[PDB]
């Protein structure tokens, strides 16, 4: 599924990300925009052989099982495929674990490089929330 901007902001709010670990809703929408262009089916192979999955590009190196990332962990206790669903539950629940683990949203490279320090409220501007 390719979410619209305000559509995703509303879904993310319903799924409990607004101000989760102190990160306002616009931080999460901005992260999704630059990680996946709001496409739940986005996958990208990293040069180490791990793959990033879903709207927040969660990496099989640590967070999910795809059966083809030797030596990796599955800290969210899910198949990576769960992260590709139209239903954002598994991505959201895993992201909540990630953002809680010490480094905050810096875990998302696109967030650090393209969202951090910017006017992230523009991403939810005008949305019915
Ligand atoms: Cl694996
Ligand atoms: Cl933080
Ligand atoms: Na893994």
């Amino acid at each position: 599924k390719v979410f619209g901007r305000c559509e995703l902001a509303a879904a993310m709010k319903r799924h409990g990300l607004d101000n989760y670990r102190g990160y306002s809703l616009g931080n999460w929408v901005c992260a999704a925009k630059f990680e996946s262009n709001f496409n739940t089916q986005a996958t990208n192979r990293n040069t180490d052989g791990s793959t990033d999955y879903g709207i927040l590009q969660i990496n099989s190196r640590w967070w999910c099982n795809d059966g083809r990332t030797p030596g990796s962990r599955n800290l969210c206790n899910i198949p990576c495929s769960a992260l590709l669903s139209s239903d954002i539950t598994a991505s959201v629940n895993c992201a909540k674990k990630i953002v809680s683990d010490g480094n905050g949203m810096n875990a998302w490279v696109a967030w650090r490089n393209r969202c951090k320090g910017t006017d992230v409220q523009a991403w939810i501007r005008g949305c019915r929330l």
